[PDB]
């Protein structure tokens, strides 16, 4: 069972940096194609000397840390325009564990991914059988696309307790979202303090 999800944009949201900006970089490019932990990690030394602003950010990186802590009572679901193997590579590269976040990205070639269209990736997702009603974070620093993922939680009857924040990059309020995390959810509190 799944009962309380954190749904999060990655480029702008996660990250300082709007995706359109990135997408198209050669580091991005250069990171697409590498599948493994060890084909990435040789990337860690240019990613540390890039321009802050790609990175993710201080306080993104302690909430992603510390909402890991609340699984399985929460579940993090990345969707994301961007590849799946940049997505893997940054979270690596801060030292975040990403085997249970669940991410949904671009298609790999001419196939559409999933987090091409977020409004469908959280249908798809809200379908799943285990996925029950309960608490919803949506974060998105593009308006309308963090608006098509709550359209998509309405369409699924989901939209009963739902936290949607939309931010300029830089200026998410994680630690103000954890309270509401811990504040909605009570066996993720109770789990987290005994
Ligand atoms: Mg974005």
């Amino acid at each position: 069972r799944v009962k309380n999800i954190v749904y999060l944009n990655f480029d702008g949201t996660i990250t300082g940096a709007h995706g359109k900006e990135v997408i198209s970089s050669p580091l991005c490019e250069a990171l697409s194609t590498k599948a493994t932990f060890d084909e990435r990690m040789r990337y860690k030394n240019e990613y540390d000397a890039s321009d802050n602003k790609i990175k993710i950010t201080e306080n993104a990186k302690n909430f992603l840390q510390d909402v890991n802590k609340l699984h399985p009572q929460v579940k993090i679901v990345i969707i994301s325009r961007n590849h799946e193997n940049y997505i893997k590579a940054l979270l690596e590269f801060e030292n975040i564990d990403h085997r249970n976040i669940i991410i949904y990205p671009r298609g790999v070639g001419n196939t559409i991914g999933p987090g091409e269209d977020k409004y469908k990736a959280v249908v798809s997702h809200e379908e799943k059988p285990e996925c029950l009603p309960g608490f919803r974070l949506i974060c998105d620093d593009d308006e309308v696309d963090g608006e098509e993922m709550c359209n998509g939680l309405i369409h699924t009857g989901r939209s009963q307790l739902v936290k949607f924040h939309n931010e300029k990059p830089g200026q998410f309020k994680w630690g103000e979202y954890f309270k509401e995390i811990l504040t909605n959810c009570d066996i993720a509190v109770k789990e987290y303090l005994n």
